[PDB]
């Protein structure tokens, strides 16, 4: 189809992201405390980790910002305190924050369907913005893809 509709590869997200996050958080707070990143998160939320890593390896217009190593929009802060996730918590753990970032992909999976829409909206005028956002992300997926199957 168009690209917005084509399927995240190796990707079929969770039926439940919410309940998936309090797993993770959980678990993440306990290896903090018994004194890969991707790896754990794509698995949790069955999202492929180069997408994940993708998107961290790549203020805005509506006045929200970006939070930490994947990005997280400042718009999610209410919804994560209610999972006792601070700003704080997303700054200085990257492992919370990719968990964060893996349950907010989630989510727009449950919502689109598993396609680079799903992908688009992580950032996000709307449709297009969205477009331009999936088509840099699946750009450097494959990249990361394509050297991956060669060192394999």
């Amino acid at each position: 189809a168009q690209f917005l509709d084509q399927l995240l590869p190796k990707t079929a997200g969770v039926s439940s992201p919410e309940q998936v996050l309090i797993e993770e958080i959980k678990k993440r707070h306990l290896a903090t405390a018994s004194g890969d990143c991707f790896e754990i998160t794509g698995k949790a939320y069955n999202i492929d980790p180069l997408i994940l890593k993708a998107i961290a390896w790549n203020i805005n217009k509506n006045g929200t910002y970006d939070i930490g190593i994947m990005q997280i929009n400042s718009s999610h802060l209410d919804l994560l305190s209610k999972f006792n996730i601070s700003e704080d918590d997303l700054l200085n753990d990257a492992c919370i924050n990719i968990s964060v970032a893996g349950y907010i992909l989630a989510s727009n999976i449950k919502s689109r369907g598993n396609t680079w829409d799903a992908v688009g909206a992580y950032n996000a005028n709307a449709v297009e913005l969205r477009r331009q956002y999936a088509m840099k992300i699946y750009k450097t997926y494959t990249k990361l893809k394509n050297n991956e199957q060669i060192i394999d």
